[PDB]
Order: structure tokens, then C-alpha cells, then sequence
């Protein structure tokens, strides 16, 4: 069991360690598509990739690319798309994948600016009245309502395909405490959020995967995914006590490098499953 392993990892600081085994035990596959020159300003990081074999494809015959990976948890019966935050000349590329996916929901869990630099485009409308147009992808976005609360917004926005008048309700989930450095001190305020993405059915296999994105897709996006799996194998589970996140993370790691940066995120992990356990049984 994970709360005897956690304490055992605590109380000899080996978080740095179990990390770089993770590291170490971690597939890697071909990323060619991503590399391409004309692909060079479709990624905001060059050290983060999507794999080919997991890699969203656009359903547009110039360039299908866009850094995003799909995760298919066969077990747990979830999908999630990862994606880094769009750029300025992505956003349109965005919107295609959600429309092309039939997601219902979008996770985001990094802020605007962060560190006094841009970690994302400004890719959903402020007001009501000035909806946003994507000209390249013959998309139209519409805010219409916006939830704020302390930890989280809940924004319902209506996506618009011009090109045959269909539209469809997007929920974007947007997580605004994350700290600018390390990890929340209490897993509390996004266990709720989690369950509050659970609550609105975008999670459901009614629906396209959920697209999740931090700035790389990778760390904060990752920790979203391994603790949602994670809770939802140990309901399914005879022996709750089997579940083993070091396995769940590699497993994820098959279908995109990275997931969880730091030891410090992984920590939050194991404390975020753990917590949430409680809730749960
Ligand atoms: C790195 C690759 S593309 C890029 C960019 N595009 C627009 C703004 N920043 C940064």
C-alpha cells in the first residue's frame, strides 16, 4: 500500500531517487513528425514532443501536426488528450482538434502569465459580446457564462463550426492557483476541482477525450491525469491496495515523455491519490 510506501519515501527523502528511476525505466519512441523544420513553430518547447504513434493528427491535408498526445488507460476505460498551451499561431489548430475530437471538456491548469512571461495565448473570449474568430480553421467562439471561484473557474463556451453551422457547448475548467513555483501545499482545493471535472460528464466515455494542458502538457497536466486514473482504478479494483502509481505514470509515459517534471510533482501525487482515497472508500 502507497500511505506505508509514501511515509517510507518521506521519512528516508528518497523522492529525488524513486524520480530518476521513473527517468531511467521510461519508453521512448520516434517523435519524427514533430522534428519536421516546417513543424519547428507548432511547439513551444523543442524538448517536448509527442510520440508518432500517439500523436493527435488535424483532419487538414497541409499539415495534420499539432503537439498533442493521445492517452488511452485501457483499464480504467479514460482517455485524455495532453497538450502543451497554444501558441499565438496555434490557437486556431486548437479549437480544430476540440471540434475534430468531439471533446466536451477543456482542462487547464497554468495561468496566462506566469513568472512574468507568457506560458499561453489568450485562446477563449473575456466578454460575452466580443466572441473570437479563427479564420485559418472556420471556427467561432463564444463565452457564454463564466463561474469564478477561489481556486477554479468554470467557463461555457459555444463552439461554432462556420463551415456547417453545427455548435456544440465546450466547459473549459481553468485551475488559477497553481503556484508560480513547486506544487499546493494541500492536495484539497484540487481534488475538488478534479471531482468537479468528474461532475460535469467530460470525463465520460459519451464524450472525446477531455483535452488537459499546463505550458508543456507534461507536469502539472500529467499529475490531473495519473491521480484521475489512479482513484478510478482503485474503485474498479477487487484489492484496492494493487494499485501501484510508479506503474500507472510508466504506463502513461508509453503514449507521452515527461508526465511529471519534478519529484516534487510526484510527491503531490501519492498525496493528491492517497487524499483522495479517503473520499472515495
Ligand atoms: C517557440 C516555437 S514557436 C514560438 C512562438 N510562436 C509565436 C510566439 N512564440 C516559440
Amino acid at each position: 500500500e502507497m500511505e506505508k510506501e509514501f511515509e517510507q519515501i518521506d521519512k528516508s527523502g528518497s523522492w529525488a531517487a524513486i524520480y530518476q528511476d521513473i527517468r531511467h525505466e521510461a519508453s521512448d519512441f520516434p517523435s519524427r513528425v514533430a522534428k519536421l523544420p516546417k513543424n519547428k513553430n507548432r511547439n513551444r518547447y523543442r524538448d517536448v514532443s509527442p510520440f508518432d504513434h500517439s500523436r493527435i493528427k488535424l483532419h487538414q491535408e497541409d499539415n495534420d501536426y499539432i503537439n498533442a498526445s493521445l492517452i488511452k488507460m485501457e483499464e480504467a476505460q479514460r482517455s485524455y488528450i495532453l497538450t502543451q498551451g497554444p501558441l499565438p499561431n496555434t490557437v486556431g489548430h486548437f479549437w480544430e482538434m476540440v471540434w475534430e475530437q468531439k471533446s466536451r471538456g477543456v482542462v487547464m491548469l497554468n495561468r496566462v502569465m506566469e513568472k512574468g512571461s507568457l506560458k499561453c495565448a489568450q485562446y477563449w473570449p473575456q466578454k460575452e459580446e466580443k466572441e473570437m474568430i479563427f479564420e485559418d480553421t472556420n471556427l467561432k467562439l463564444t463565452l457564454i457564462s463564466e463561474d469564478i471561484k477561489s481556486y477554479y473557474t468554470v467557463r461555457q463556451l459555444e463552439l461554432e463550426n462556420l463551415t456547417t453551422q453545427e455548435t456544440r457547448e465546450i466547459l473549459h475548467f481553468h485551475y488559477t492557483t497553481w503556484p508560480d513555483f513547486g506544487v499546493p501545499e494541500s492536495p484539497a482545493s484540487f481534488l475538488n476541482f478534479l471531482f468537479k471535472v468528474r461532475e460535469s460528464g467530460s470525463l465520460s466515455p459519451e464524450h472525446g477525450p477531455v483535452v488537459v494542458h499546463c505550458s508543456a502538457g507534461i507536469g502539472r497536466s500529467g499529475t490531473f491525469c495519473l491521480a484521475d486514473t489512479c482513484l478510478l482504478l482503485m474503485d474498479k479494483r477487487k484489492d484496492p491496495s494493487s494499485v501501484d502509481i510508479k506503474k500507472v505514470l510508466l504506463e502513461m509515459r508509453k503514449f507521452r515523455m515527461g508526465l511529471i517534471q519534478t519529484a516534487d510533482q510526484l510527491r503531490f501525487s501519492y498525496l493528491a491519490v492517497i487524499e483522495g482515497a479517503k473520499f472515495i472508500m
